[PDB]
């Protein structure tokens, strides 16, 4: 028995979401409740059954104010179907990019930052570790209401840290150090990436390290490079950015400091 099994024939597929980007996923409606939501399905000639199971699983077991939440799914015979409630607002990156910035203002950009660092320090608590933390990932709601995307998560077993499958393509841009050299990601690793994703907040969505080829962005963190201060950026919000890009993992700060910060600076501005 699971509660969370439901009938695919309450759910009205609509059309697809994010230009695919995301995956099989689309806008439905759940007849029942008159709901909208979004639908993830798995396609009928995949290899893919056995980890889209367990994504399922690990959402069954997620649920924070600011994780996207699963509504419910269809696993027992295909298609199958993964339930979530749905982000009106689409993903971060976007919205950061179109936004009015009158309206979405610092207080705001600052206000965002600490809804994502308060899901990190829940999957940090939780012993889990994001895949792919980024902007991108990030979806918008209402009243600059943002969640963390639960696709892409990854349970640490044993150690703290996750070796993913050898010869795996990650955003280079986005990827910690150790990450990049040895495919080790730790929750400090996920640091790193908040760290980036901090970025793309305070330059309303530009892309990390503009004009600098792919090939030369491991080696220029080597040498101790990080990208500047965004202009606007206040000194103390971009302290914590270049504490989040420290070389070595355990100098970096926890996502409970993390948050901490951004409670106090989010709070202390709203004053
Ligand atoms: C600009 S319009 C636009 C464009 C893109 C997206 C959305 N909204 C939205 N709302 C909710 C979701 C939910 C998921 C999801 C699912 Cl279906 C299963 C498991 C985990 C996740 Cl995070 C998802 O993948 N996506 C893309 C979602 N997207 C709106």
């Amino acid at each position: 028995y699971d509660k969370w099994e439901m009938e695919r024939t309450d759910i009205t597929m609509k059309h697809k979401l994010g230009g695919g980007q995301y995956g099989e996923v689309y806008e439905g409606v759940w007849k029942k409740y008159s709901l909208t939501v979004a639908v993830k399905t798995l396609k009928e000639d995949t290899m893919e059954v056995e980890e889209f199971l367990k994504e399922a699983a690990v959402m069954k077991e997620i649920k924070h104010p600011n994780l996207v939440q699963l509504l419910g799914v269809c696993t027992r015979e295909p298609p199958f179907y993964i339930i979530t409630e749905f982000m009106t607002y689409g993903n971060l990156l976007d919205y950061l990019r179109e936004c009015n910035r009158q309206e979405v203002s610092a207080v705001v950009l600052l206000y965002m930052a600490t809804q994502i660092s308060s899901a990190m320090e829940y999957l940090e608590k939780k012993n889990f570790i994001h895949r792919d933390l980024a902007a991108r990932n990030c979806l918008v709601g209402e009243n600059h209401l943002v969640k963390v995307a639960d696709f892409g998560l990854s349970r640490l077993m044993t150690g703290d840290t996750y070796t993913a499958h050898a010869g795996a393509k990650f955003p280079i841009k986005w990827t910690a150090p150790e990450s990049l050299a040895y495919n080790k990601f730790s929750i400090k690793s996920d640091v790193w990436a908040f760290g980036v994703l901090l970025w793309e907040i305070a330059t309303y969505g530009m892309s990390p390290y503009p004009g600098i080829d792919l090939s030369q962005v491991y080696e220029l963190l080597e040498k101790d490079y990080r990208m500047e201060r965004p202009e606007g950026c206040p000194e103390k919000v971009y302290e914590l950015m270049r504490a989040c890009w420290q070389w070595n993992p355990s100098d970096r700060p926890s996502f409970a400091e993390i948050h901490q910060a951004f409670e106090t600076m989010f709070q202390e501005s709203s004053i």
